[PDB]
C-alpha cells in the first residue's frame, strides 16, 4: 500500500495532538499569569512543564512528521530535528522532579518552606534545568551519532546529495544512546527518584495525621484518667503528660495559652496534695478543648489532607508521563537488546510516537479535574 495513505493517518493524528497540546497548555499559562492565587513556586514548574508541552506541539510534532518521511537532509540537521523532542522530554522530567521535591519540602518542613523555596530560586532552577535539558537531549550532536556511518544505499535510492542522508530517527540517533543514556540514566532513574519522593511525601502525611490523632487521644484519655484518679500523684502524672503533649501540638495561640495555663493551674494544686481542687480545675480543660483545640485540630488535619490531595494530583501527572513515554522506550529496548527479534512494526512505532505526544495534552485536564483554583480560572477565561 502507498506509504502516503498510512502516513496521512499518522500525520493527521499528530496535527490533532499538536492543536490540543498548544490550546490546553496556553490555557494553563494564561491561568497562572492572570490568577495571583496560582502564582506560587510549584506552579512556576507547572508553567515550565506547559511551555515544554507547547513546544511539543509547535516544534517537536512538526519535526516528527518531517522525520517520518525520510527526506534527504544533511545528517547533523537531521540529528537536531530528531533530538529536539529529547530536550523537551528532559525538561518535563526536571519539572516533574522539582514539583515532587517542592511538595516534599512543603509537607516535611512547612516552617521553613517559604524561606527556602522562593520565586527567584525557582526561576534560577528552571533556567538551569532548561540548559541541562539541551545538553542531555542534544548530546548526539556532540558526536554520539551515526552520521559517520551513513546508509548510502538508502541515500542513493532517495536521490540524496553528497553529504546527505535519508532523514530517519533510528538511522541517525544511536540506540545505545537512546536506551542506556536517555532512557535508563536520564528518564528511568529520575522517575524512580520521583516515586521515592512521593513515597516519602505520603508516609510523612500519614505519620503527621497519626500524630495529630494520638495527641488528641492523649489529651482526652489523660483527662479521663484524672477524673478517676485517687491520690494527687496520679493527677500530677496525667497533667505532666498533657503539658508535654500540649506544647508538642503547639508547634489558636490563645487556646494553647489557656490550655497550658489551665494545666499548670491543676499541676500546682496537685503538687500541694489538693486532689479534688486539681481534678475540678482539670475539668475546665474540656471547655478549652471544645472551643479551641478541636478546631485547631480539624484545620491542621484538613490542611494535611489538602496536601495529600495536591501530592496525588502531581503524582498522577508524573505517572501519566511514565505511561505515555514508556511504550516507545520499551520498544527501543527490544530493538537494541534483541537483534534476533523482528523490529516492532511501523504502525506500532507510530502508535508509540503519538502516545508519547498525547502526554502533552493530558496535564491541563488533570489540573481542571483535580485543582479548583485552576478549574475556576479556566472557566472565567473561556467565558471572557
Ligand atoms: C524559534 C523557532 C521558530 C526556530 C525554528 C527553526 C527550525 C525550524 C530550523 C532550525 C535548524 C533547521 C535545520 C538545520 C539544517 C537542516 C539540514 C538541511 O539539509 C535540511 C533542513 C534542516 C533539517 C533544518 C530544518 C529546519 C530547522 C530545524
Ligand atoms: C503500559 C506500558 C508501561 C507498557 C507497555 C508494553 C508494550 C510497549 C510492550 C508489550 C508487548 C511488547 C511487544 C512484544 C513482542 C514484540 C515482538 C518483537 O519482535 C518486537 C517487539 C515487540 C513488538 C514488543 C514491543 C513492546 C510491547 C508492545
Ligand atoms: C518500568 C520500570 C520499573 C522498568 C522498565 C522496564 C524495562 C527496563 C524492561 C521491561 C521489559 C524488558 C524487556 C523484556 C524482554 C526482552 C527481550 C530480550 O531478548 C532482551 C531484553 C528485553 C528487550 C527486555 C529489556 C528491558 C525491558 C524493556
Ligand atoms: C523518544 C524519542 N523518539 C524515538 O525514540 C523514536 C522516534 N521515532 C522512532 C522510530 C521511528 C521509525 C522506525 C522505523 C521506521 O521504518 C520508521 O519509518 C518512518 C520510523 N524512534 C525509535 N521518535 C519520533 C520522532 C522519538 O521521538
Ligand atoms: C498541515 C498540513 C499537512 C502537512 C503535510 C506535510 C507532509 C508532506 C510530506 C509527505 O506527506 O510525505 C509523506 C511520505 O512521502 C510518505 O511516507
Ligand atoms: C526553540 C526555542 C526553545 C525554547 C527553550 C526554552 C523555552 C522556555 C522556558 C521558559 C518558560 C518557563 C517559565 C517558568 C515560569 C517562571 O519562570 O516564573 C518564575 C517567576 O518569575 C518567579 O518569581
Ligand atoms: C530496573 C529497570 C531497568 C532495568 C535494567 C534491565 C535491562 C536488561 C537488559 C537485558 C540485557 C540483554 O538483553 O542482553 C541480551 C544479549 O544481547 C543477548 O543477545
Ligand atoms: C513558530 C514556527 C516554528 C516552526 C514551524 C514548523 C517547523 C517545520 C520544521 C521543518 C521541517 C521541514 C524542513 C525539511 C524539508 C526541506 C528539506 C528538503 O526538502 O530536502
Ligand atoms: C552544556 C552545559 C552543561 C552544563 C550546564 C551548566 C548549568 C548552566 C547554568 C546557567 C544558568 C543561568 C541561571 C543561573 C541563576 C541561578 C540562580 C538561582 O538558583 O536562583
Ligand atoms: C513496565 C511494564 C513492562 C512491560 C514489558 C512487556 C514485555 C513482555 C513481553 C516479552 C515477550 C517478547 C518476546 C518476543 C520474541 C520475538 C520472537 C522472534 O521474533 O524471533
Ligand atoms: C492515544 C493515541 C491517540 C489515538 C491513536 C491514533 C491511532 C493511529 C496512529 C497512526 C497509525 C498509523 C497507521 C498505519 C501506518 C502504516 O501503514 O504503517
Ligand atoms: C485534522 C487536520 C488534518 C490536516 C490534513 C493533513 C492530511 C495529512 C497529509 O496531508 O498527508
Ligand atoms: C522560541 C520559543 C520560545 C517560546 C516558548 C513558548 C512557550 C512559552 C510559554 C509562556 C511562558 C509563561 C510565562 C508566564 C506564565 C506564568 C508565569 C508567571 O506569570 O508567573
Ligand atoms: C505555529 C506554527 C507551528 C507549526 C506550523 C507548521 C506545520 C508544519 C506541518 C508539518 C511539516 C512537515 C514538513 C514536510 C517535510 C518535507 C517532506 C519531504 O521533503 O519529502
Ligand atoms: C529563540 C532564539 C533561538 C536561537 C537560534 C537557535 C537555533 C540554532 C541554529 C543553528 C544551529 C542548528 C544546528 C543544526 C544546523 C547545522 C547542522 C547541519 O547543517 O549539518
Ligand atoms: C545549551 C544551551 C542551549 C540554550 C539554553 C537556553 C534556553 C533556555 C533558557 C532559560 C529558560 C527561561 C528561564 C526563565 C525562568
Ligand atoms: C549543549 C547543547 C548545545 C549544543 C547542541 C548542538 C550543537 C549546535 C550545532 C551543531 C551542529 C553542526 C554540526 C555540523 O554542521 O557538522
Ligand atoms: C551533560 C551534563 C553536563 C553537566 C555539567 C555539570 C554542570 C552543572 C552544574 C550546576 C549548575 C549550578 C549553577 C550554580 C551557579 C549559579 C547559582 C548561584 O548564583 O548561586
Ligand atoms: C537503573 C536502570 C538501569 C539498570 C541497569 C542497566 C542494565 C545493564 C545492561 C545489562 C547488560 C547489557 C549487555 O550485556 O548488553
Ligand atoms: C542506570 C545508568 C546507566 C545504565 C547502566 C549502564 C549501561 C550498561 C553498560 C553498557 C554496555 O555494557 O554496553
Ligand atoms: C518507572 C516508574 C514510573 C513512576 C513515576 C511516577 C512517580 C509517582 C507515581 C505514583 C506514586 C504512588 C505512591
Ligand atoms: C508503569 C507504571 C506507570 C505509571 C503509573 C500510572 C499511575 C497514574 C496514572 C493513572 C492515574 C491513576
Ligand atoms: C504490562 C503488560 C504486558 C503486555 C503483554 C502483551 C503481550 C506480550 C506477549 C507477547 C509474546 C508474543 C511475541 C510476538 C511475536
Ligand atoms: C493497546 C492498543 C493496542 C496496542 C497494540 C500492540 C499490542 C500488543 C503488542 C504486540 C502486537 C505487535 C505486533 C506483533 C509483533 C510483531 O509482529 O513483531
Ligand atoms: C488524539 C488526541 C488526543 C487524545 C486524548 C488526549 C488526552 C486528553 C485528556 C483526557
Ligand atoms: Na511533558
Amino acid at each position: 500500500a502507498p506509504p502516503i495513505m498510512g502516513s496521512s493517518v499518522y500525520i493527521t493524528v499528530e496535527l490533532a495532538i499538536a492543536v490540543l497540546a498548544i490550546l490546553g497548555n496556553v490555557l494553563v499559562c494564561w491561568a497562572v499569569w492572570l490568577n495571583s492565587n496560582l502564582q506560587n513556586v510549584t506552579n512556576y514548574f507547572v508553567v515550565s512543564l506547559a511551555a515544554a508541552d507547547i513546544l511539543v506541539g509547535v516544534l517537536a510534532i512538526p519535526f516528527a512528521i518531517t522525520i517520518s518521511t525520510g527526506f534527504c537532509a544533511a545528517c547533523h540537521g537531521c540529528l537536531f530535528i530528531a533530538c529536539f523532542v529529547l530536550v523537551l522530554a528532559q525538561s518535563s522530567i526536571f519539572s516533574l522532579l522539582a514539583i515532587a521535591i517542592d511538595r516534599y519540602i512543603a509537607i516535611a518542613i512547612p516552617l521553613r518552606y517559604n524561606g527556602l523555596v522562593t520565586g527567584t530560586r525557582a526561576a534560577g532552577i528552571i533556567a538551569i534545568c532548561w540548559v541541562l535539558s539541551f545538553a542531555i537531549g542534544l548530546t548526539p550532536m556532540l558526536g554520539w551519532n551515526n552520521c559517520g556511518q551513513p546508509k548510502e544505499g538508502k541515500a542513493h535510492s532517495q536521490g540524496c546529495g553528497e553529504g546527505q542522508v535519508a532523514c530517519l530517527f533510528e538511522d541517525v540517533v544511536p540506540m545505545n544512546y537512546m536506551v542506556y543514556f536517555n532512557f535508563f540514566a536520564c528518564v528511568l532513574v529520575p522517575l524512580l527518584l520521583m516515586l521515592g519522593v512521593y513515597l516519602r511525601i505520603f508516609a510523612a502525611a500519614r505519620r503527621q495525621l497519626a500524630d495529630l490523632e494520638d495527641n488528641w487521644e492523649t489529651l482526652n484519655d489523660n483527662l479521663k484518667v484524672i477524673e478517676k484518679a485517687d491520690n494527687a500523684a496520679q493527677v500530677k502524672d496525667a497533667l505532666t503528660k498533657m503539658r508535654a503533649a500540649a506544647l508538642d501540638a503547639q508547634k489558636f495561640r490563645h487556646g494553647f495559652d489557656i490550655l497550658v495555663g489551665q494545666i499548670d493551674d491543676a499541676l500546682k494544686l496537685a503538687n500541694e496534695g489538693k486532689v479534688k481542687e486539681a481534678q475540678a480545675a482539670a475539668e475546665q480543660l474540656k471547655t478549652t478543648r471544645n472551643a479551641y483545640i478541636q478546631k485547631y485540630l480539624e484545620r491542621a488535619r484538613s490542611t494535611l489532607q489538602k496536601e495529600v490531595h495536591a501530592a496525588k494530583s502531581a503524582a498522577i501527572i508524573a505517572g501519566l508521563f511514565a505511561l505515555c513515554w514508556l511504550p516507545l522506550h520499551i520498544i527501543n529496548c527490544f530493538t537494541f537488546f534483541c537483534p534476533d527479534c523482528s523490529h516492532a512494526p511501523l504502525w506500532l512505532m507510530y502508535l508509540a510516537i503519538v502516545l508519547s505526544h498525547t502526554n502533552s495534552v493530558v496535564n491541563p485536564f488533570i489540573y481542571a479535574y483535580r485543582i479548583r483554583e485552576f478549574r475556576q480560572t479556566f472557566r472565567k477565561i473561556i467565558r471572557s
